[PDB]
């Protein structure tokens, strides 16, 4: 089955998921000079005050912090979006070394990691119906650089010992994802896809310009997780990023001058 190794990595995905070579795949390189300011974009509205986290799960490719999405509680709207998108989960992608790990790149620069806050369009009733639609998802992408610690990340780092291997979960209530956001909500946006199989082309990407800083100790702890299940040979969960894909017939728009 798919993964991030030599034999089952991103270059192989297209055999089981032909949409891998589709017209609006993600991630992409953001060429900052070629991304045009769009003064018709709105400010992003991130309303996470009532977000209810439930659980954290190692799914064998990342860890997901899952939210209760059965009511309108943690929503994204505005910016490029029409309508209301509900947060369902966040996760990260990261590297084996600080010099790589992000999925999106900025003028070919790779950040140490990238956070994805996944939201589904509430006009489609739930996540599963939303991923049958070209405007089903909105993903807020936030870059991580290594420097100062992010205090709001620490509750996540500290629970990872308890979900080391694939299939493990832990209760993870009362986690406030506002503590993962940078100061500025300036963003780039484009139409694209999920970045893991099944790579569905549902996503309005909203990629914040400002990274967050995390400490070397915080990212080191991500790197102790395992792709494998308990009792299987240990394979460190590192380099769980898909490289930049061809832009094709798309324009990346900037919310800022
Ligand atoms: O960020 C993601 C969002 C939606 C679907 C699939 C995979 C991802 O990494
Ligand atoms: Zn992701």
């Amino acid at each position: 089955h798919w993964g991030y190794g030599k034999h089952n990595g991103p270059e192989h995905w297209h055999k089981d998921f032909p949409i891998a070579k589709g017209e609006r795949q993600s991630p992409v390189d953001i060429d900052t000079h070629t991304a045009k300011y769009d003064p018709s974009l709105k400010p992003l509205s991130v309303s996470y005050d009532q977000a209810t986290s439930l659980r954290i799960l190692n799914n064998g490719h990342a860890f997901n912090v899952e939210f209760d999405d059965s009511q309108d509680k943690a929503v994204l709207k505005g910016g490029p979006l029409d309508g209301t998108y509900r947060l369902i989960q966040f996760h990260f992608h990261w590297g084996s070394l600080d010099g790589q790990g992000s999925e999106h790149t900025v003028d070919k620069k790779k950040y140490a990691a990238e956070l994805h806050l996944v939201h589904w369009n509430t006009k489609y009733g739930d996540f599963g119906k939303a991923v049958q639609q070209p405007d089903g998802l909105a993903v807020l992408g936030i870059f991580l650089k290594v420097g100062s610690a992010k205090p709001g990340l620490q509750k996540v780092v500290d629970v990872l010992d308890s979900i080391k291997t694939k299939g493990k979960s832990a209760d993870f209530t009362n986690f406030d994802p506002r503590g993962l956001l940078p100061e500025s909500l300036d963003y780039w946006t484009y139409p694209g896809s999920g970045t893991t199989p099944p790579l569905l082309e549902c996503v309005t990407w909203i990629v914040l310009k400002e990274p967050i800083s995390v400490s070397s100790e915080q990212v080191l702890k991500f790197r102790k997780l395992n792709f494998n299940g308990e009792g299987e040979p240990e394979e460190l969960m590192v380099d769980n990023w898909r490289p930049a894909q061809p832009l094709k017939n798309r324009q990346i728009k900037a919310s800022f001058k």
